[PDB]
């Protein structure tokens, strides 16, 4: 299919790039705080345990 | 037959030329629109499915 209107391969490469940027942003946060769970979004149970403790 | 009032062979050649011209126009639409089904005139069911999707 030599489509002129649609290009699924660029879509696949873009979603893969977005996932790579997500992991890189996670590592950037993880280096900033120096903490594996910097907030409740990281994992709420151990986060609340650490807060009360 | 040498009938001066009529020439059926030119009529048949004109019919063939008209069919070749109509095929050239539909290919012209396929080239500029970039789609094999760009309107309801082409195929209405798949076109309506494409519009809804």
């Amino acid at each position: 299919l030599n489509s002129i209107n649609t290009n699924a391969g660029a879509m696949i490469a873009l979603q893969n790039l977005n996932g790579t940027n997500s992991e890189l942003t996670t590592v950037q946060q993880r280096i900033n705080t120096g903490k594996k769970i910097a907030s409740a979004k990281d994992n709420g149970a151990i986060w609340a345990t650490a807060k009360n403790q």
